[PDB]
């Protein structure tokens, strides 16, 4: 959904501003700090991603058996990956 | 040089972002969205580890001369690495 | 569940064990193991409830679908945490 | 089908042991030994999370009869889950 | 480090803190968020030690060459770990 | 080292047992208990290499500084990942 986009475009924006802080010659602490905050945004839509993807498939499962299993299961190996 | 690779690397990565935006408009694959988020992801954390890879290597290659200092520096290169 | 509160009273006995060995500049290897002990305690109070409360979910969904989907990201969303 | 696939990656990662083991009685190249160690320890646990998933998608797609014996079934395999 | 014993009575605190909650049949959102932060205000804690002590390690290291090697190891080896 | 190999070959041994341990139809428990071991035994050992290479090249730098420089960013880079 949309709410995805704005958090992804928002990490974008501050990529290009940490791209700034290293031409300008910024300290260690100030970009590693800037640059954890982006992974972790990232990180959260992945894992909402995940978690949404697994709940739809824990509670609509289809109807043929193989099918679900093999569906639940790729689901499964993203929440552990 | 250092970093002129590092923005390379974090323009590869707002440049992957927008191309996922994309395909979360179009309702386009799962799978893939996780795979390419997961990329992006990557390569900040390889941007990250690096930056705090030479913080510690020259907190030890090149230590303060006022050796207080020279411990609290090491203590917060470590402690980076540690988090 | 009285299964947890047992075991939050030995994580928390460990604690101030570990405190006398601090105050006693004890062996430092030691004091890390004991702490590390400590943490996977709490842990593993946390992984019980966290997977009770998946399992609660799993087994015993809610009437209305929309209101089951939301309770299962949530369930889901404590387990990727750490 | 599930099982031979697992038997055929068990057996490329004790063959990649054992290479390994000839590597370092030579004194090989250490950055080379790690990388393929890496890869061993890859394998064991993608064998690893293969087994806990499809337990716990066929304890969540095939509940058991018995309403005490799946609740606690299904705790088991989120706990391997979790672990 | 008296550093520690203050961050150690807060988590100790914390834990008998949660305990009411659990006997409370309090909210299990609150109990689980809680639980982690006194699993990480110990991490803390074993972070800090194993900092400091490679800090040492590296900053005053022991005479003997195969001393500081072996000592250096077991520094790094703590690093390693969660 | 030879502590090295004498570990490795306990893993490669251990592998070959899982094995049959599938072949035989043994249950999820049971495996699963037995690859951990082994996955640990081989990280144990992973460690152990990291940590000795890392010790290494704090304890006994080079004698140039950008090429001590590059070893010791290996070195943790390692440690990191
Ligand atoms: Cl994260
Ligand atoms: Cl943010
Ligand atoms: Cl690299
Ligand atoms: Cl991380
Ligand atoms: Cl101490
Ligand atoms: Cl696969
Ligand atoms: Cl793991
Ligand atoms: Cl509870
Ligand atoms: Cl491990
Ligand atoms: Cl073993």
């Amino acid at each position: 959904n949309s709410k995805y986009i704005t958090a992804l475009k928002r990490s974008e924006g501050q990529l290009r501003g940490i791209q700034k802080m290293i031409e300008g010659d910024r300290d260690c602490a100030d970009i590693v700090t800037q640059l954890t905050a982006v992974r972790s945004s990232v990180e959260r839509v992945i894992e909402m991603i995940i978690t949404e993807n697994l709940t739809e498939c824990i509670n609509q499962p289809l109807d043929d058996s193989e099918a679900q299993k093999e569906r639940l299961e790729k689901a499964i190996r993203y929440l552990i990956k």
